[PDB]
């Protein structure tokens, strides 16, 4: 995927923000929205893909990331606000409604898109993330003492440290992150105590089979403008998006919805989403075999396929 | 129009060339292409309409204009290559037709792109502008010999010239250009041998009941990036124009088409089309009484009216 080929957009969706997308193809509006630590350029083999069947690919840099504004407050990626950011969005370019699509934390927005602003959403697709109704009893950091395969997620939070490691080497961060699940050097049992993310792995990593040298440089010099301050305030809003979630909970998603779930994704595991249909009776799913949590990169054909049919049916 | 209230695109058509526009609205692509000296601005009364109507609309800033490139080259800004040009948009957009609705030499463009891409031009409307197949015989300065009204014509053909007079006073030359055909300041007739095109006009003109100050400073600030030189050089390839014209060899435009008239357009008289239909069997027409040059600032309404209705009918 060559980049200068694509039309790049950009809004204004508030005086210090402004949100860049590239844009490809005509008929229904299809936004999508990726996750950590990622790209608008993540969805390149969908781009084309939905774009040739038949639907207009709306391909986001979300807020803190690549061509998109990366503001350096904590607050200015907790879920309420990246959602109204969003709303604008469509606002600004005059769309009504538009399908939303999303992975990993992008994945997280769009269900809370779809809960929030229903009227704005037309039909909703996660990979990876699955949607479940918040806990009234339990605080997000209650659920790291539960399910300990949140620990980096600690090791997160403070403001400084993860950033450092991860913007140490570019190109070490890239590589040793996106892997397939059966070439990953990375384990997400202690993480903090262990001194960091990346201690024990590789200096110079091997490409991956899922990836080219050309498309690691290209993440690369995206994550260079603004490094990984914004992409990793996402996960430093847990109290107030618990708080958010929890003024929602008692409506529904009714729209049409699809849940893809990818067999080796070992963060973001499949059976996190099981019982789902207990609050979506109508959701379709998706699942795919032998894939990691790279879910677009890992298996393109499969994501392609699954969204296509999703898009074409339901 | 707030211009950051608005979505901005950019395409690269070639190497050092990119193409802007502002978009607003979902539905069939409608892409609107501006005349000398304008802007994608002079669409702002019908951006807002089409898009509310169900359309998609792609307003251009045309090569040599706003934040599009402007090339000094008098040779960039042929019909031939602003229409390749156009159409390499269109793919890097995923677009495999646009409606085209052009004004001026916008309107000119149009009339090339239905003519020689009909398979990227959905359908086509001009203001103004009428499509009169090229004159084996006579030469296009020979036509501009003939008829006295096109003597500014020949005062644009030395670089340098009319840009030094239309760059001097930003401010004057747009209140001076955009007026109302009762309050026009201007000697279309003859300027070359006046020596000048403002030359007799009010050094501090009012404002026309057609703009507001703060319309005429749009004009100004992006007048202000690329200056006249690009604008002018539309005007500096007549030669060239005419050599590829020929090259139709009386073929005809068969796609959907829309002819605009406006009664008080003393340089695109409305007589100028008269005989359209036998190049255009099919060809539909508008006309607007008491409608001077600028069309969609002198008569908004009109325009939005008759464009809808010939847009959701053909
Ligand atoms: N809801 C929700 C939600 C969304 C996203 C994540 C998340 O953390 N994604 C993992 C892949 C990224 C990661 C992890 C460790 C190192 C580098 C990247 C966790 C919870
Ligand atoms: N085909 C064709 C074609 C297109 C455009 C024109 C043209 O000249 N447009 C006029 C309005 C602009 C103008 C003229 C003089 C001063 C300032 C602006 C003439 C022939």
């Amino acid at each position: 995927c060559n980049p200068s080929d694509m039309s790049h957009g950009y809004v204004t969706v508030k005086p210090r923000v402004r949100l860049h997308f590239v844009e490809l193809g005509s008929g229904p509006a299809v936004c999508l929205c990726h996750g950590f630590p990622e790209s608008w350029y993540s969805w390149r083999y969908q781009i084309p893909a939905l774009a040739q069947a038949g639907y207009r690919v709306l391909a986001m840099d979300m807020k803190g990331y690549g061509e998109s504004s990366a503001p350096p407050e904590i607050e200015e990626y907790c879920m309420e606000v990246l959602c109204k950011e969003m709303v604008t969005f469509l606002d600004k370019l005059g769309l009504s409604q538009a399908v939303f699509i999303g992975h990993d934390w992008g994945g997280m927005l769009v269900w809370y898109m779809a809960l929030f602003y229903p009227e704005r959403v037309r039909a909703v697709a996660s990979l990876n993330t699955p949607f479940i109704p918040a806990n009234p009893n339990m605080s997000p950091l209650e659920s790291i003492k539960a399910n300990p395969v949140f620990d980096y997620q600690l090791y997160f939070q403070e403001p400084g440290v993860a950033e450092a490691e991860l913007e140490q080497n570019l190109s070490r961060t890239f590589k040793s992150l996106f892997r397939a699940s059966d070439e990953s050097v990375l384990s997400m049992h202690k993480v903090c105590e262990a001194g960091g993310l990346f201690v024990n792995s590789p200096e110079e990593p091997s490409l991956s089979r899922m990836v080219t040298e050309e498309e690691i440089q290209f993440y690369v010099q995206q994550f260079k403008k603004s490094g990984f301050r914004g992409p990793l305030n996402w996960y430093r809003n847990m109290e107030r998006n618990w708080k958010w979630a929890c003024k929602s909970l008692g409506r529904k998603i009714l729209i049409p919805a699809l849940m893809v779930t990818a067999e080796k994704d070992f963060v973001l595991v499949p059976q996190m989403s099981q019982h789902m249909e207990d609050w979506i009776p109508h959701l379709k799913r998706g699942h795919i075999e032998d894939c990691g949590h790279w879910t677009q990169m890992d298996k393109p054909t499969e994501v392609n396929q699954i969204l296509i049919k999703w898009l074409d049916s339901d």
